[PDB]
């Protein structure tokens, strides 16, 4: 059971280390349709995006506890897990703000 706490539009970004560039996640380039999810039994909220041509799921990452989450620019954000730097470039301020938002919420209530 879970719940969208936001819609925002960005192409997901995946850094690849040994050739210290971005490439487009799941190899698709172009803008997905990035949502955090609330499970409410165990409050949790991961990061799912859907490409909006093909609807492939390129991201589905957990969030965790005390992640920082780096506001690089007012339209590109990245956070790391323990294997990988994502990045998210926004198709507008506006849904970096929307998408930020729903992300510090989950940060101050996990
Ligand atoms: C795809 C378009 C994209 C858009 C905008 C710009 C914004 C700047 N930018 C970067 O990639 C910046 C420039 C410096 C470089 C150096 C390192 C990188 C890459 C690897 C991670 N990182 C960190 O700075 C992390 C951050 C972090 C801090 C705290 C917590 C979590 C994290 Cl992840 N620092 C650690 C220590 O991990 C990085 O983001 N970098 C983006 C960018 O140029 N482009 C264009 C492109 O690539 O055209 C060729």
């Amino acid at each position: 059971s879970e719940q969208s706490i936001c819609q925002a539009r960005a192409a997901v970004m995946v850094y690849d280390d040994a050739n210290k560039k971005w490439v487009p996640a799941g190899g698709s380039t172009g803008f997905s349709r990035v949502h955090i999810y609330h499970h409410t039994g165990n409050n949790t909220f991961r990061v799912v995006g859907r490409k909006i041509q093909d609807h492939q799921v390129v991201i589905n990452c957990a969030i965790p506890k005390g992640l920082k989450y780096n506001q690089a620019t007012q339209t590109f954000h990245q956070w790391r897990d323990a294997r990988q730097v994502y990045g998210l470039n926004f198709g507008s301020k506006e849904d970096a703000n929307v998408f930020a938002s729903a992300m510090m919420h989950a940060l101050e209530v996990l």
